């Protein structure tokens, strides 16, 4: 009755969250998002090889695949020699995953289970967990909590986690697409005979003055200083679920290579698969120096461009967290200082 | 309500992106450029109304063509940028920028010519043509010039090779990953073809399966044209296919025509897949799933373009069609978000 009233107090927020989660899972009910993920060969091959590389530890064992999607990774586990895979999926796509499993003659080895991993009922604890949970800037979507919840509740003592860790990186960058778009108004006179160079200011406010994280792929030569690691996440680390709510990040400092128009920062990530005593640990990287992936990079624009020079000092602080309104939307708090300019603040939220 | 439909519409035109896109659209901007300049004899010393002047570029084309006065009317916040561009080009006493919707603007005089780039996806998306016709009736002098003067709509059955590759993707998964996912073709089809949305995507001429059929001609000088827009524009079509293909649906596109001047050759701005690409691309009307056609497969039906009930600016397409001897089918579309 006091107990009853306490439940009645949490009923409203618990329902809002259920409704929110349901909108998020729907983001994965359509073909395109899976098409994109499986066409991403770097992503998909890193998982396949990461799994394969651990066939010795997986032979005859059991696996939980958190967010099975179309079932692909679960099937990788089955092919690696796993006795049993529980393919858990909260989005309507679990139906396609079930179809793929049956079509591949694997319905005895892979069990597709609908609904959230947080409330799924497995018949036993598992020897390994596999999950592709990473969002833009690693933490967009906030799926990691789900994976950690599954670990604490269902992974056997000393069990395997694929992947096992993640690292976050930041570098000052120059966006060539952005530069072209800002410069476009100065080109109008030469194409059509009307001087529109006075709109550069306006173009800059629209395209750089907003507070959204932008997903764009850059290449090596857009990076204006040595990339700095700013966070390391060891997935097995006790109560890391709390660290997430409070923010993950760190401070950074670096020195620019040379003359360049600086537009802001790129952040990206990598995840590491533990290796068997075969081949060693396999890194899946989303770096602009490395083969492109569907995550690209997450771009954080300064309000306007800043010219940097060789040995220009760039430092600051970055923290990744949930947005106030949408816990599944990535927020980035950026503190930064370029050259002799004063320290500045920008508070970004993931592009819809 | 209605107030909030317009905030969202004009907010998009308040921002740089759509203007960069229209202006980087070379086929579009150079058609207006040449179209305007070749009507110098109609424009020199005359007065012009630019309906929806945006950044003011076409108004400036008009002034460069000799107009003594241009009224550049713009309902979004971008009117500030247009006034700046006008000042910067020393054109403030030739071009006057006026904020607000053309429906309620007051000009100091009736005009000799109207210019406007009012066309949306599938021609009528955004429903801006009302505004131009409203301005013609209220402000254009008897016998005045309209740039462009007319519009035409076209339809053709299509096989969209890019879509075909997206449907066939699932059959290629085994080759590279060792998992057979070819059983997901059905699901891919329902996702990419089974919805009711008009898709703005660019096609190749090689995607066109039959001779394109004109299904509407819009003569802008015609009183009464206003009232038809509400009934719907369109009518029947029929054509016969070139060869074997999986037909995915139909593409529609449009052209607009600027009268020739003294030089006397009309300039046509086309959005056909047989012509250089524009930012309008083509508007795609996918059937629920592919249908196999052969050479001389007859394709017929009826198409209506009209505004949605709940949102007057959102294009709606009502399609009725018959492929070969297959039974007649029906499908309703609304413009993509
Ligand atoms: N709490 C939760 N429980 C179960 N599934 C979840 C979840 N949160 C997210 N998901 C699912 O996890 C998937 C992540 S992406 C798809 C990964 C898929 N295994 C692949 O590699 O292709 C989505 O399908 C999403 O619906
Ligand atoms: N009823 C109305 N009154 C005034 N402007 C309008 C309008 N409906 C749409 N517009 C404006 O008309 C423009 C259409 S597109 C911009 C065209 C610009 N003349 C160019 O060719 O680059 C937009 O700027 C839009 O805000
Ligand atoms: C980011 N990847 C990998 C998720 N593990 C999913 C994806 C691929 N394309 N688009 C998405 C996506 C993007 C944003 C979402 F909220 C959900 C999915
Ligand atoms: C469709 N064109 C030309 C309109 N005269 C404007 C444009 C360019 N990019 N995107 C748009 C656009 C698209 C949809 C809208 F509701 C408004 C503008």
């Amino acid at each position: 009755s006091i107990a009853a009233e306490r439940e009645a107090a949490l009923e409203r927020p618990r329902r809002t969250k259920r409704e929110r989660d349901q909108l998020y899972y729907e983001c994965y009910s359509d073909v395109s998002v899976h098409e994109e993920m499986i066409a991403d060969r770097v992503r998909t091959d890193a998982y396949r090889l990461g799994i394969l590389r651990n066939w010795a530890a997986l032979r005859g064992k059991t696996v939980l695949d958190v967010g099975a999607g179309t079932g692909i990774l679960s099937i990788f586990c089955a092919q690696a020699g796993a006795r049993r895979v529980y393919a858990v999926e909260a989005s309507a796509i679990w139906q396609q995953a079930r179809e793929v499993v049956r079509f591949n003659g694997l319905e005895d080895r892979v069990h597709v289970l609908p609904g959230p991993v947080e409330t799924v009922e497995l018949p036993e604890q598992v020897d390994a967990i596999v999950s592709e949970w990473m969002g833009y800037g690693l933490l967009h979507e906030s799926m990691l909590s789900s994976v950690l919840h599954a670990r604490t509740k269902w992974l056997k003592e000393g069990g395997l986690l694929l992947p096992a860790s993640a690292e976050l990186f930041i570098a000052p960058i120059s966006d060539q697409m952005l530069e072209w778009r800002l410069g476009f108004w100065s080109q109008v006179k030469q194409h059509y005979g009307v001087d529109m160079s006075c709109l550069e200011g306006f173009a800059t406010r629209c395209l750089m003055g907003h507070s959204e994280i932008v997903v764009q792929g850059l290449s090596g030569e857009d990076v204006l200083a040595r990339p700095q690691r700013f966070a390391q996440l060891e997935l097995s680390r006790a109560g890391l679920e709390q660290e997430l709510e409070a923010g993950v990040g760190g401070r950074f400092r670096c020195s620019c290579y040379g003359s360049a128009p600086m537009h802001g920062f790129a952040i990206w990530f990598q995840v590491t698969f533990p290796g068997g005593e075969s081949e060693k640990p396999l890194v899946l990287s989303t770096s602009p120096f490395h083969p492109a992936t569907h995550w690209k990079q997450a771009l954080l624009y300064l309000n306007e461009p800043v010219q940097v020079e060789q040995d220009t000092d760039v430092s600051g602080e970055i923290t990744l967290l949930p947005s106030r309104d949408n816990p599944r939307r990535l927020r980035v708090l950026l503190r930064y200082k370029v050259g002799d300019q004063e320290e500045k603040t920008k508070d970004f939220a993931m592009e819809d």
